[PDB]
RNA sequence: GGGUGUGUUUACCAGGUCAGGUCCGAAAGGAAGCAGCCAAGGCACGUCC
């Protein structure tokens, strides 16, 4: 379960527009995300890091609860 | 090394465009700009000088 399935499923679009700056490397490995992707995809989407930090641990939230059941 | 062809590779660190998103503006409208793509470069191989 990466991040291109997260895709799919207000603050919905900006959730979103959080995603649509990355690569498809990161899109698939997520951890490579560290503090300079980071970055980028904030100023990419126009957002703070903790917005970008946020999702990513919505991904993980969600990660988890995939690689559980 | 140069021209050129092909395959492969390349998050951001003043190339172009820029979905999406952001910014400024009461508005009209401006502004920067990720991913992509194009371009460029890297690694090879072919070919020409």
């Amino acid at each position: 379960f990466d991040l291109n399935d997260f895709l799919e499923q207000k603050v919905l679009v900006r959730m979103e527009a959080i995603i649509n700056s990355m690569t498809m490397k990161e899109r698939a490995k997520p951890e490579i995300i560290k503090g300079s992707r980071k970055r980028r995809i904030a100023a990419g989407s126009g957002m703070q890091v903790q917005d970008v930090n946020r999702l990513l641990k919505q991904f993980d939230d969600m990660q988890r609860m995939m690689k559980k059941m």
